[PDB]
C-alpha cells in the first residue's frame, strides 16, 4: 500500500496473508474454512496466516493453517487476467473470534463514488520496493467506468471495475495482490493489477467479486 497509514493491530479481522516461507499475497476470509484470494496468486505449499499484524513477529492471536486445495476459476486467463479470483479451503476451519472473523460476500454491486477499505503487507514505495512488518490500510473510492476504461483503454471487462486516486500517490500495490477490497462491510474486491503502483491516472484494477457470488457458493458447496 502506497501513501496509506498502519491500520492498527486486528482492526481488519478478515485480511490473511498466503505464506511459502514469506509473505507473497494477501487473501480474505469468507467462513471458517474458506479463503478468496486472486488466481494469480496460485503455487502450492502455501500456508495461511490468519491474525497477523506483524508479518515477522509472533505477537500472538496468530493461526497459521496449511491450504488443503486451492481451486482457480475454470476461465481465470493469465494473459488479461480476466477472472482473477481463487479459493483456498483450509486444512482445518479457523477459530473465529474479534482478531479473526470473515467479512460478508455481496448482494449487489457497490456504484462509483462507493469509499473502500484497502489493506495489506504490498509494497509501499511506488518507486522502488520497501515492504513493512505490519499491515497498511487505505481507504479509495470506486471510479466510474468510463474513467476506468479511459486510464486502460481495451483492458477492462465485465469482471473488473478501478479505485483508487488518478493524481497518484495512494494505491495499493505488490504484495497487496490477492487482498480485500471492502465496502460498506461487504468483499467488493480483489486486488489484481494496475500499471505500476500510484501513478498518475493508472488507478488499481480489481476483480468485480459481485459476479462471481454464485460461482464461489456453488463451489464451496461442491467442495
Ligand atoms: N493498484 C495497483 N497499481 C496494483 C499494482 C499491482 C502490482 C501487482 C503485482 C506486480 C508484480 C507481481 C504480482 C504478483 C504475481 C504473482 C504472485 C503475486 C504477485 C503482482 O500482483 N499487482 C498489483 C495490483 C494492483 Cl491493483
Ligand atoms: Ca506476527
Amino acid at each position: 500500500i502506497v501513501g496509506g497509514y498502519t491500520c492498527g493491530a486486528n482492526t481488519v479481522p478478515y485480511q490473511v496473508s498466503l505464506n511459502s516461507g514469506y509473505h507473497f499475497c494477501g487473501g480474505s476470509l469468507i467462513n471458517s474454512q474458506w479463503v478468496v484470494s486472486a488466481a494469480h496468486c496460485y503455487k502450492s505449499g502455501i500456508q495461511v496466516r490468519l491474525g497477523e499484524d506483524n508479518i515477522n513477529v509472533v505477537e500472538g492471536n496468530e493461526q497459521f493453517i496449511s491450504a488443503s486445495k486451492s481451486i482457480v476459476h475454470p476461465s481465470y486467463n493469465s494473459n488479461t487476467l480476466n477472472n482473477d479470483i481463487m479459493l483456498i479451503k483450509l486444512k482445518s476451519a479457523a477459530s473465529l473470534n474479534s482478531r479473526v472473523a470473515s467479512i460478508s460476500l455481496p448482494t449487489s454491486c457497490a456504484s462509483a463514488g462507493t469509499q473502500c477499505l484497502i489493506s495489506g503487507w504490498g509494497n509501499t514505495k511506488s518507486s522502488g520496493t520497501s515492504y513493512p512488518d505490519v499491515l497498511k490500510c487505505l481507504k479509495a473510492p470506486i471510479l466510474s467506468d468510463s474513467s476506468c476504461k479511459s486510464a486502460y483503454p481495451g483492458q477492462i471487462t465485465s469482471n473488473m471495475f478501478c479505485a483508487g486516486y488518478l493524481e497518484g500517490g495512494k494505491d495499493s500495490c505488490q504484495g497487496d495482490s490477492g487482498g480485500p477490497v471492502v465496502c460498506s462491510g461487504k468483499l467488493q474486491g480483489i486486488v489484481s493489477w494496475g500499471s505500476g503502483c500510484a501513478q498518475k491516472n493508472k488507478p488499481g484494477v480489481y476483480t468485480k467479486v459481485c459476479n462471481y457470488v454464485s460461482w464461489i457458493k456453488q463451489t464451496i458447496a461442491s467442495n
